[PDB]
């Protein structure tokens, strides 16, 4: 997805929110 840890930048469980800085 676009920002999936956008409005979550805690946790990273999906690939959508594992290039977000949350994981990165």
């Amino acid at each position: 997805l676009p920002s999936c840890c956008s409005l979550n930048l805690r946790l990273c469980p999906v690939p959508a929110c594992k290039r977000n800085p949350c994981c990165t």
